[PDB]
């Protein structure tokens, strides 16, 4: 990685916390802001070590190459390198293959990272790698939002850790999400607690929500 | 984080530990301290990469969302952004969403806390989240102080043990938690016990009610 | 923490190895030590965070903040604090509440422990917190030094391991401690071993006593 | 290893993460970008101290020193050394078995990574190691491409996992890589799914394909 | 400790390590040089540290104390302090009690260790708490050297395992210690390796030793 | 040790790491590289505390003290010091015992290692032990070169790992080696794999000679 500047290898640590989070929790959603986190500062090649250090999941190793290349050909769309020798004191316009780190070296990367103005090779990359992590995600979920329905002698605190689990897996939008919360959450309640949710209001706070079904 | 200046990722050990704390821990009083020892510090950046990391726990997570909101929001009604160019050497003033990490960058984080004057971001949306935390831990605890009273062959130190661990969960204030301490306890001992307290006085520390108390 | 100077948060090493003595030793004697050597360089943000990340124990907890609040009340008298503004390149005189860390800011701490001369906040507060733990130590010790006694068929090497042990929890100056020593090991040792140690005379060394009771 | 420049020691931790790298998981394809990354920075003597640590799989590890020494010898044809005596301010130019650390002291390799112009002999040697490692993995796959075949009951996503680890650890080029993903996955199908994928076209992406055959 | 200089707290590791070694080993001999090494660098604050956070064996902590004092006054009268004030740019003269850590502050302490000329106060302590160390482990050994015999069908080597053991514990003198090599291993063998030993002479190495009775 | 220069105590990592290995794998090969990376940078001191922490195996380090000694002496007759005052701005000659570190100090060890030019006595006495330790290796493997003969069901990649295990032990040069690969290997194949690869000739690779016996 680089951190506030200088270069470094990528810790022990580091790659094996990865490797672990990996062989325990799969394609859980939180294990997408651990990655970002392990992979803070890094450069396409540490990015690169990281998905490669995968043994296992390779279905969704290939399906996240494929993202990532879907990515790099929209890079090169928008941002067609332009012929010429390269000037002293400049460096070459990257490619998506660049920025993927597959076409470029680890001091191109360190050289487009640190130059000013920056190009920030690793946090695009890094876009690109979460975009398709996202995409597994939601094919690895196993249920659909549609279908958390609290069951009879349900603790309502139960119901709402699996129905804000199964949102956290779906790929729809902000206001999409919104939706099913102030629809779905109260509609798929069970009988006694339905009532109750519905005497409260569509003003209601989840905090109060929670409160009002605590004794059913 | 931030450290005296310079930034840099959160540790893979800091984040184990805090995923760690709440696989085992949940919601008990002291994750809380354990959070913010954690997160000193943090960016608003980490902050939520730490809160993101919490995989269940997802109506916790959703009431801590709501109450971060809030808190944006009331800062927001405070501190309207004025229109206009940000000057040469000058920081644009941070909105709630700002402060809260989800429309702020890190280079605009680190701006704002390595400026001078520092506008703290990361201690601010840390109060927020600590604010959420407590309403989670008081929803989240299993009995009220009212109903915590000795066994009549209990340990007058078990009982003020039991005692102790509920006042904490309650979110009542200083001098609610002294009229507690003042009444419940020595009116909630035991009938042998009660009856040496109430010989002692009002005047006593607990080192003297649990040593006067220590043969029965 | 502080260390030659600069600030940092206290690591998630020492949190838990903090968090991990008090679940394993309780308050047995030597987690006093383990405690100082812990909170090295701390301010009281940083003892604070310790002592709040203990669950449980909160009868002991609840008697440590009875034990600090008490001295720092004698600290206020000690050293009122005069009316006036702060001037320029100076820090205002620290109450009782600003050492241990409830009236003050981290800054503030920082403040006091940098100047010159300085005003070591932290190690004022933890005298206090170990005055505080040896309170507790004592009373929940199940022995008194009085009662342990050699067994006729004991090794005298076992019987001294409990001596000292108990000894090192007894809250008595160390005129006393020497009394204890020059008084009832001797006296409270077993029959033969007595005999032979009465012998060596009241200048003998513990190795020497060790050494002559090891046939028996 | 040599980090931005400075010299150390390789750490206990990558030490200890290479030999349990290598007794947990032998030679599967992961292993290589495991090396690559715990050998960050590495000098000659480095690589050598990995290689070396290793206990058992000596047929590999002998194969691998064969390996070396073929691109060691092909690097001394390509690179012959020039007799005369080393100029002040000049370092002797680097035959094979200095690359591979075996003629060739710590300083010298010291000087030849950290001269102007670089000669980079870690990361050379790294790649003859890389080299040597890929031709173990191929020879200790236990299956072909060929006889991958999804089963009548078989979960697609089961079966393109099968595929996806089989294809990696075979030492063919990317185009004959392509060649098999656009010709076998389809192919070795089972029938339902087979009649499917042929069904979507051959543009299909993986994505696309493991949504189809879901149901199946 | 101390480091090339610089004073920092002892690690939460160092800690740990030392008492787990205490725990594990009690007083092997190896237990020495595991506490010197963990020592290094060490204020006599850092050295009370260490043997205070000592949990049972209070008979070797006791004995160690008394060999502690012993050398303090011992150190006091070859060492006598002049009466005087201490000048501006000096340091008072350490008595026993200040080496010891006892009656000095760890500012006294750092400023003779880093004072020019140096008086290392922390491994004058270290060796006066080695030679304590020293005593217990010859008191703690369960067997003499004398008494190391090597059984009738027992391998040469797991007989000079137990008698190079044996030997390390006891406190003879490094001549003691030949003597006890050139006589008593031979002489202590079974009889076909003893016939066989003193048909190689007395000018034999272990090596050689052990060669010529690995076959009996 | 001394890193790229300031000196260090060895880390309780580095000294656990040496402990377990010698724990575990007693005097396998991989345990001398394993030693010469864990001390790296070394002073005679550091690797003392290395060989003194090792408990058991003392026929052993018996044997590498002996060896040690036989080094020293060797170095003393080559070197033999010069009588005379030592110059301002001049290190004394070492003598054999300074360089495996018991008639020397630290501050001299130190002295001698960064000196211009220096006199790299950690180096030196790393190659005396490992020299020692070579000859242990020797001493304690269990089987000979010329006993390792395939079994008749028994997989040629077994057979060569077993081969190459033991060539690793024996202390013969690499000319003998070679012969060893180039007749016993075959030689002592089983009838089947040694007619297949007496077919291949005397100039196959080993990977060729593993492909070729891997169908029997
Ligand atoms: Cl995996
Ligand atoms: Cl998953
Ligand atoms: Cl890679
Ligand atoms: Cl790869
Ligand atoms: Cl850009
Ligand atoms: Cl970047
Ligand atoms: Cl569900
Ligand atoms: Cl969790
Ligand atoms: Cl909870
Ligand atoms: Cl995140
Ligand atoms: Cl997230
Ligand atoms: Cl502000
Ligand atoms: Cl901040
Ligand atoms: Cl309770
Ligand atoms: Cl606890
Ligand atoms: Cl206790
Ligand atoms: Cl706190
Ligand atoms: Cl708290
Ligand atoms: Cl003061
Ligand atoms: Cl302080
Ligand atoms: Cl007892
Ligand atoms: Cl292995
Ligand atoms: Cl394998
Ligand atoms: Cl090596
Ligand atoms: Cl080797
Ligand atoms: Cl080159
Ligand atoms: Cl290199
Ligand atoms: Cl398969
Ligand atoms: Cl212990
Ligand atoms: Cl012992
Ligand atoms: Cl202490
Ligand atoms: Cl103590
Ligand atoms: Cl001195
Ligand atoms: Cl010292
Ligand atoms: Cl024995
Ligand atoms: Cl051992
Ligand atoms: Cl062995
Ligand atoms: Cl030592
Ligand atoms: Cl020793
Ligand atoms: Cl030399
Ligand atoms: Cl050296
Ligand atoms: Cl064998």
């Amino acid at each position: 990685p680089i951190v506030q500047m200088v270069h470094q290898a990528i810790s022990p640590r580091t790659l094996n916390a990865w490797v672990k989070v990996v062989e325990e929790k799969a394609f859980s959603p939180e294990v997408i802001p651990m990655f970002s986190a392990l992979s803070a500062g890094a450069t396409p090649q540490d990015l690169n070590t990281m998905l490669n250090t995968v043994g296992g999941h390779q279905a969704a190793m290939q399906m996240l190459k494929e993202t990532i290349n879907e990515e790099a050909a929209e890079w090169d769309r928008l941002h067609p390198v332009h012929a010429g020798p390269i000037a002293p004191g400049q460096m070459r316009e990257p490619r998506g293959s660049d920025i993927a780190g597959t076409t470029s070296t680890l001091q191109e990367q360190i050289g487009w990272m640190t130059h000013n103005p920056p190009i920030p090779v690793g946090e695009i990359y890094k876009t690109w790698i979460i975009l398709g992590l996202n995409k597994i995600v939601r094919m690895y979920s196993p249920t659909s939002i549609l279908d958390i329905r609290q069951g009879p002698k349900e603790p309502f605190r139960d119901y709402v850790d699996r129905f804000y689990k199964t949102l956290r897996a779906e790929q729809a939008s902000q206001e999409v999400k919104n939706w099913m919360t102030e629809t779905l959450l109260v509609q798929n309640a069970n009988p006694d607690c339905k009532t109750i949710l519905k005497a409260l209001g569509p003003g209601a706070t989840l905090e109060e929500m929670m409160t009002a079904c605590q004794g059913v």
